[PDB]
């Protein structure tokens, strides 16, 4: 049968979501046109139901998640409320997209598994980066042994939306609500590194806060309570030596996420700023033409082609929510997918919290 | 009233079209959903439509001209069958959404034209590149003086699809079907120029036949009547003074359209390989910090926002057919749009035919 | 015998030919030092001469081509006094070392020539860029059929130091003086072409008049009878068909050669604001991993080595110059070197005259 | 009076000495010719000793380091003979001219001090890379508040010359010889930090042995005793937050040195690989035209100006042991300088030992 979409909150992420539940099938091609059934958020939810084609509205999501007709749940609200509609959607025996992260507090996380290991439907998150096919291709040169035994990599991600110290304090700053950095960026990269290679075993942080404070919307200043900036050592599965930043305060970085990988027979480059290339080193052939490749995101690195048929004409931001969204169907009848599970999620999770106490506790931590 | 939409072709460029109109209400939010009513192909046509999402396959072409519940005719097909088809779309009083070049021949052209001006509706050409947020605000800029008044202007673009000498000799190198690299490409510089700049006045043409002949499918050899490479020296409306390079032979470049444009107090560099990109130079404040400004896309460079919150992120070549299919719309309603027009594509092409006469002749021609 | 050597000119390239002969043994090791004897200038000479370490200053020009103990001749002046320079050299029995061009009117080079083809000496012309380990590399590369049959090649050389419109008028803006754009810059890429190519067969030229006139220093403005861009169609030996672009009017190009090379099997681009790199893109191996390699100098890309041992590094402009002298003192005792004679020098400054001709004639010409 | 050089080893950092104290005056200007007097190496010290252009050879080092006409040692051997040498010379009453490191042990190193603070002459170190206009250009922006106040700095300093695992072992892998990457590599980097901020203050290091043993070339394997990679997170003066990644087996890196500077008002960029440029952002002016600067090294970036009069044309890797014995010069008579001594140097070695400990004992250390 087609599938039924319910999708919850309409910001950015809902906008994404729904671009990519009406675009599946016209891209990819082998699977059911799925059907936007509900739609959820004041009755504003009337207003974006007409905007992105949904049939019904509602301002009650446990109605939604009721709902017979829906088949899975896109889950798009803020951070707080994933545990509790993730859940309440699993138990009433549905499939869940879930933006990241899974919730602020490990025991949270752990219950939204529990769940969905006991429920019956699939589960995934949206860590999106993982399925741009210059990625995959990433993948499979670094699986052929292309660059030989990856020794050393080192991972960036940065923006600058919390550059300017004079923006109004709001949620992002409140520790109660995420760590920063680590809560918002890191798990990004780590999806990454666990696409490539797989999860992080030991740690050691520095973080900052390079703003003691921040105004108030309302009048007077708030402490930051949070930390903007994290610089992570790390050791992944099988010895892999790691370095990881995340920074939100870094000027002039707008989609920053740099990837450098190094092995004994060569390297390769990636930068999300450019999305549509990475650079290949290999130590092969004549040393007077040795060099890096840049290389362009092309019809050969499936599934390019069912978007484009010429190569160097790019991907967008988008583009990798419909590819995400296509893997989510093929678990739900896995077939093999590649997907992130609440249950690599909780792991990546994990990860996150052995950095902050890494830093708290000034020590190593292994996980 | 939401148009109901009829689409003939369904290669990589139909699909193109699908796209687009499948999601332009998604993105944009300000326009009825348009109804996807008429598919045509071949035999394929029933399957096609089950993915791109429409009601009606027929294998008629036009039976589709003729189904009262369309409004709008999507012409994606060969370059030959695109006059007959825009014609018996316009005299049967449909708008028409048409892939370019208009036609081979200036006449062919010429008369689409006056069949449409003299028709009651709104015909588009293809121009795509024009609509990119990055190239809307590049107008901007040169429109507020921020470079000064221009003089100099060079655009490149490169593809190596017909690089590999020793690929089978088809369509695309037969005289009949088009001078080659001036029509397939230079048109889209040219709607560039036209874009920014206007029309042009003067040209003078090379014209490069990379090699002699390419072996045939079933056995042999034919001679290559076209040319995979051309390059103009320009004059445009009050003599800015500019250079055209157009080339498919060219390994390595794969979507490369690529643009330098200098005044008198700064430049523009932009290169389609980076299409969410471009660089700024300004005359002003101290010298030792002058240079190029590399400016990201980002949400304040319109309609950039309608598609993602973030700078930094990048759109894909394919929301440029999303931008253009919201801006025929517009000039459905119309309302000032920025399409290009029928009327300005024949200019283009009168351009086009000029450029190859400068060759042929090997003297100047003005236009 | 080590050569001792006169100089005359203390400009900011008087100073690169002390530097050069100053430092070519200590670099090359196979040479003999070169002794200072002479230097020539207004009454600067004697403390110049402190600094470029020569033994006797004096400001007349003739006592230097008169000292005995002088056996070559640096000529590094305004262009107006090389030819008759040159020649109270080449006459009086010395070897020259001379600054581009060979002079403003073809016949007072074409007298160049033959003084110097009569006399007995070694005649070259400062085309440093020639000299680029990479440059030479290039060369190797294209001779190897590295890239196949090269049909197509863009030439673009770039700078700014006439783009401020407010610019009191001064000689570079006189048509007595020079053709502007052509004689100033063209030569360099016409050197470079010659280098890896031949010389050019056929022109045609469009100019670019910027700014109609400039500020006067001491009050008022004149016209300016020159042209600061230039752009040039050509042809070569053996039918590549080229492009030129020169232009001292482009905001933010600071020192900027750019070099397209394209051929049957592959691409080379260059650009000489990163002189120390190229790329190189050979169309073989598996086509999900082609691209442009990244090639850094590097001492296997002679004479390199003879400069720093590692990778990556870089030369400096002015190791060009030392370069450059080495040749000239292979010439001397000569056996084949890389040097450009006067023989070619005027084919060169053929090519430029017929590329102004073109411009003002409206028409292709041929050489 | 003119100084009087005494030069110590002739491998490549010999050359790089001889040929700065060659040129510094020409280049310069306003400084006594340095004269190169007595040469140290088996009796090929004669040989080189005509090819850099010194008076006297010999094979004694306490010979040179005797000799009355020297006023100053360049000592350029390998590391182990530092301490030995530059303290004879310095007791000698000489000033020194030092390659890095000090010594590959603290108390050698402390020895070294002792001495040269009792001793009467300079002593500096070649931190070239400190030297470069651009940095100093960096310095300065910094020093003007022009980013506002650094919060984080990332520094990275890459090669590959260890990258190959076939090399046979030789020094660069016996632990007494040095601790690797840390020794060799990370120094530079501190060096930079030190002259834009300052001296390290807590450290916490991860090191990477690739390959555990490599061939002898007389037969057989070693294991590797050293570490090829390191990972360092710091604190600076100032409470800044600095990582930093040192690696010698970084395949095609060739003279990689990263720096990202992060603060409240902006961001610089700065890659070693193309020297003479950097890129600076400014959170400053109209949102929609913000981004990086690529600014290119130019005569406003003192003291670019005394080797080039245009912008854009490029310094080399030599060119920066020029300036440094300028500055090393400026000391001598001091005269304020930008030099490394031995007392700053030192201390950047206490940064290398701390880090290694921070390795072995698995913990923060402070400093």
């Amino acid at each position: 049968k087609p599938l039924g979409i319910g999708l919850i909150g309409t910001g950015y992420m809902g906008k994404c979501h729904a671009l990519a539940w009406n675009a599946v099938k016209t891209v990819f091609g082998d699977v059911e046109r799925p059907r936007l059934v509900h739609l959820a958020e004041a009755g504003l939810a009337e207003a974006r139901a007409g905007e992105f084609g949904f049939e019904k509205a509602t301002a009650d999501w446990r109605a939604l998640i009721a709902d017979p007709e829906v088949d899975v749940v896109s889950v798009t609200t803020p951070n707080q409320f994933h545990a509790e509609m993730a859940i309440a959607a699993l138990e009433a025996g549905k499939h869940v997209w879930c933006e990241k992260p899974m919730a602020p507090a490990y025991a949270d996380a752990e219950r939204m598994l529990a769940t969905a290991e006991r429920s019956g439907k699939v589960a995934a998150l949206g860590y999106n980066y993982i399925q741009n096919p210059v990625m995959r291709h990433i993948r499979k040169l670094v699986g052929d042994g292309v660059i030989g035994r990856v020794n050393h990599v080192r991972v960036e991600m940065d923006e600058d939306f919390m550059a300017d110290p004079d923006i109004f304090f709001y949620w992002k700053s409140e520790l109660s609500a995420g760590y920063g950095a680590l809560d918002d960026f890191a798990v990004h990269p780590l999806s990454l590194l666990w696409y490539l290679f797989g999860h992080v075993e030991a740690v050691i942080t520095d973080m900052v806060k390079p703003y003691p404070d921040r105004p108030l919307s309302e009048g007077g200043r708030r402490a930051v309570e949070n930390h903007d900036a994290a610089n992570v050592l790390m050791r992944l599965d099988g010895g892999i030596s790691a370095v990881l930043m995340a920074n939100r305060a870094a000027w002039g970085r707008k989609g920053r996420i740099a990837l450098q990988i190094y092995g004994s027979k060569g390297s390769i480059l990636y930068d999300q700023e450019r999305m549509n290339e990475f650079e290949l080193y290999q130590a092969e052939g004549p040393g007077s033409e040795q060099g890096f490749r840049k290389i362009l995101a092309a019809p050969a690195h499936r599934p390019y082609d069912r978007f484009i048929p010429a190569p160097g004409h790019g991907l967008g931001f988008n583009d990798l929510k419909i590819i995400e969204c296509r893997e989510l169907i093929r678990a739900i009848t896995g077939e093999p997918s590649s997907i992130v599970t609440f249950k690599d999620g909780l792991r990546i999770e994990k990860s996150v919290h052995a950095m902050a106490q890494s830093f708290h506790e000034r020590r190593w931590i292994e996980i």
